[PDB]
């Protein structure tokens, strides 16, 4: 039996759920007779990202429905989609591309998860909670409740729960501290840069196999550039419930994972509206998307030398912008050292 703390147990459980993986990918409309769980490559998805670049210039330069129709087959073909003997729908716009590279963004993290439980040894002896934790290679300890970090996060969380997401509130179940394996070592080249900050990033309880295993991955260069408002970057807020959406939780699953990481984010390169960048402009180390409402800046803290934005929403005095709240971008995978991991519970007002 395991030593590890039960909320630890728990958490490792919730990642590694098998039937979560495939209901994700029922979610999103995968054929799961055609395509299941073992079958997912890396190959395939990478085939399928380039498919979506592919229609991704065909949408941009006018070609015809006609002409679209066999890229967007093509893409069927290599990811096959729940329809049975119907004509699926047609991938000739940028909402469309949007939301098949969000959905292989997706696949990448769970294809992690079911790599990482077909890939090692098989010993009954031993509990197969404690062997899938050392598979992520991380360091998972539980925050004290009555600690002063726990009351700073606590904090952050309270605070910064936009108005206009108040379909659900949130209650923070547990609070764990997490250092990835090499991940201190990798961060070093940044570590002393200016303006880092304690940021969130939200996601499936399906992903987080993947990213305590292989930290937070930007999409590869197969992935179209105009399938991401900002680019191909790492996306975070200073908003809890900006980031809580990501977690897509519901009345029947209201349980989600969010992480808390210091982000190196140095000579920011402030944006209104989108920018599908390959590169940031010489000098500039990450983006800001400016929102209409930011945290109060004269209650911004320190936790352990970083800024921690917890102040409450007010007005940032930026007109004409595409988004309600910040975000913030960042190109390399070494800007992020992720530093604590949150399980929530939603509780659904509608
Ligand atoms: C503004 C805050 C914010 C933005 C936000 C945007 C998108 C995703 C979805 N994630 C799917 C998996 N994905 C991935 N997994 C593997 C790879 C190679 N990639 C690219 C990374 C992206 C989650 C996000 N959470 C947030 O809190």
């Amino acid at each position: 039996k395991s030593k590890l703390p039960k909320p630890v147990q728990d958490l490792i459980k919730m990642i590694f759920d098998v039937e979560s993986m495939k209901k994700a990918m029922v979610e999103y409309e995968i054929d799961l007779q055609k395509m299941p769980l073992g079958k997912l490559s890396k190959r395939q998805i990478q085939a399928a990202y380039s498919i979506l670049s592919e229609v991704q210039q065909a949408v941009s330069q006018g070609s015809s429905d006609s002409q679209i129709l066999d890229l967007s087959n093509r893409f069927y073909t290599l990811i096959p989609h729940d329809f049975g003997m119907k004509k699926p729908p047609l991938l000739n716009n940028a909402d469309s591309v949007q939301a098949k590279a969000e959905m292989l963004d997706n696949l990448l993290d769970i294809e992690v998860a079911y790599s990482l439980l077909r890939g090692g040894s098989d010993d009954s002896s031993k509990d197969p909670i404690d062997v899938n934790y050392e598979k992520l290679k991380t360091d998972i300890k539980v925050v004290d409740r009555d600690s002063e970090e726990a009351e700073i996060i606590r904090k952050y969380v309270k605070n910064t729960h936009a108005t206009t997401h108040n379909a659900y509130d949130l209650e923070v179940i547990d609070i764990f501290k997490i250092e990835r394996e090499g991940e201190c070592q990798r961060y070093k080249p940044f570590k002393q840069l200016h303006n880092r900050r304690l940021l969130w990033h939200g996601s499936r309880t399906t992903n987080f196999a993947g990213i305590l295993s292989q930290g937070l991955r930007i999409a590869p260069p197969e992935a179209p550039v105009t399938g991401y408002m900002f680019g191909k970057g790492i996306y975070f807020a200073d908003m809890v419930s900006k980031s809580a959406n990501y977690c897509h939780t519901s009345q029947g699953d209201p349980i989600g994972l969010i992480l808390l990481g210091e982000v190196a984010l140095g000579n920011m390169y402030e944006l209104k509206h989108a920018s599908h960048i390959s590169k940031l402009p010489k000098g500039k180390h990450s983006v800001k998307g400016l929102g209409k409402t930011t945290p109060d800046p004269s209650a911004n803290i320190s936790l352990d030398g970083v800024d921690v934005p917890l102040g409450t929403g007010i007005s940032s005095g930026v007109n004409d912008t595409s988004l309600l709240y910040n975000e913030y971008i960042v190109y390399d995978i070494a800007q992020v050292n992720l530093k604590y991991l949150l399980k929530l519970k939603f509780n659904f007002k509608t």
